[PDB]
């Protein structure tokens, strides 16, 4: 856990998933003091949070020019890429350049020092095989297209677009170089957090109540994935739950074994938002492998970020979780010593 | 003393269920040592089973000559039921009568010394207010129709012969006597067995695979049910496996609070067979207030009774864990 991969697309709260990691390990995800101020870069004393759009090789205008998008390989510097993480998982402060989202162009380098713990995340942290190589666990999140969309109504990219408040050109535009480049590294993730629309009721387009997946990998060394009552097996749980008021759908657990690119995964799935937070302390006490530190943490960083979105369904507990596992892999690893 | 009522149709394993029930509380339980050949009560070293049929108040010609059936309750006498279980539970013994199942008449009564624990067994226990204030715990064996009838079909009287197939008169009985005065006493039952077809696998009705249900009522005073992790939650379960490994029919648990006539229930379900009796630890492993004193002794009665019918599906299981839950609840009422 030196370094960290996550692959996630613009948009997808991918903002709020970095804070809870970030906070986990060492909670101050602050951009650099006095640079430049589009800077994606975030910093705290034990991590340093790298966007990889920071390494696209053709700026905007000229990923026009050439009409490919963000997303080609063709538009990314790859060698850059590897060179510049494996120097700063070596010690080696770096010269980064600095994608400027704002006016679109890649402006002078940042300079990194090297970091207790790197992120690098964005859209193509596993594409290349030599950058995996460098880390030490991998996240990808998966928003499928109902999900995304919904969330790009309003609240999301705020109903802003040209045709209908809608550039949904950019989806249908994006869409075919995301299946072709992006969604094929999920295979490489360590922990998956898919984020699906609910089985329960009928939502969307507003979204808000959600089926989200956590798939973890089994046979990594440091993680042992979280399971509820019964590892292996295959379980439903509907927490209900007197002291549960909730809710207008309810929560519904599930947990069971699966393939997952022909790779074998234990899956804990959440449907629905909880609520009292005497009452997601409740689903915390029947989960175990949580790697936690004492009891209640889960909960504990959950209401310490109660401001945040997804802190009332799976998409925040489960955010947490990979955390805590991902600190657990820290402390581990940090501890194999010396000699 | 402790009285019991087990409610069943009989061809549907009131026998079976009973002979668990026995080995629960105490030795064997055979006829009396000496008179009548065909008596119908049983006695052990603790608990005594008397057939309810013995309380019939018109004997096989006569109430067919009075155009009625055994499940008529004109043609029951629970008075004279209500008066001798009264006694037995008072420590009072009983000249109760016999109804001989082979040439249906009621033969002279039997003297009935009064148990440690005794066990009324038939079509209405629970029918009578009097009698069921008398019970201290309470058991329906319920069958759902689907499934008898899949049992008439291969079992009580498969073909029944010369030809043809099966009587009219059979269903076309009883039935509608049955669902007046029979089905209605489940309301009553602190535990329910109910049987039905399978969800696994779809047959018409084949009636090998069982969904077996187990209906516990929450409230009773010394009565805490069985619960599969986290008790008060709707729970699903498959125990295979991909770790547990298991045959062409998977076995599946479900674990749920319900409504049952407007009293409050916790249900657990089993659906499927257990093939090879390791599956039976496993499952008795998770499961919680199964009223041991001792861990794995469900599985243990189980099998020291392996080709009792019902020993590889829920049938066996719940029946023994139900003995084992009025075992607890008889040695808390001794126990002040």
């Amino acid at each position: 856990t030196i370094v960290i991969g996550l692959a996630a697309d613009s948009g997808c709260g991918k903002s709020t998933f970095m804070r809870r990691l970030t906070s986990v390990f060492g909670g101050a995800a602050k951009p650099p003091k006095g640079g430049n101020p589009d800077s994606n870069t975030l910093i705290s004393d034990t991590t340093t949070v790298i966007c990889l759009d920071d390494y696209h090789s053709l700026d905007r205008y000229g990923r026009k020019e050439q009409k490919v998008t963000a997303l080609d390989p063709r538009a990314n510097d790859f060698d850059l890429m590897y060179e510049q993480v494996k120097a700063l998982k070596n010690g080696i402060a770096v010269e980064k350049p600095i994608y400027n989202h704002v006016t679109g162009l890649l402006d002078p380098p940042e300079l990194i020092q090297p970091p207790k713990i790197l992120v690098i995340e964005g859209l193509h942290p596993m594409f290349d095989e030599r950058v995996r190589d460098l880390l030490d666990f991998s996240i990808y999140l998966d928003i499928s297209n109902e999900v995304k969309f919904a969330w790009k109504i309003q609240r999301d990219m705020a109903e802003r677009g040209h045709s209908l408040e809608s550039i949904k050109a950019s989806i249908e535009a994006r869409k075919p170089d995301f299946d072709a480049f992006i969604d094929p590294q999920k295979q490489y993730a360590d922990a998956v957090i898919e984020v699906l629309p609910t089985t329960l009721i009928p939502d969307d387009n507003e979204g808000k109540v959600l089926r989200v997946r956590l798939i973890m990998k089994e046979g990594v060394k440091y993680f042992s994935p979280v399971y509820l009552f019964d590892e292996g097996s295959t379980i439903s749980w509907i927490p209900c739950g007197r002291k549960l008021t909730c809710s207008y759908p309810g929560i519904k657990f599930n947990y069971e074994p699966d393939s997952y690119f022909d790779h074998e995964v234990s899956v804990l799935e959440m449907d629905g938002q909880f609520d009292r937070l005497d009452e997601l302390i409740y689903v915390e006490s029947h989960l175990s492998n949580l790697s936690t530190k004492f009891y209640g943490e889960v909960t504990q960083q959950m209401l310490k970020h109660a401001d945040f979105p997804g802190s009332n369904n799976g998409t925040g507990l489960f955010q947490t979780i990979v955390g805590l596992k991902i600190r657990d892999l820290y402390e581990q690893l940090i501890a194999n010593k010396a000699t």
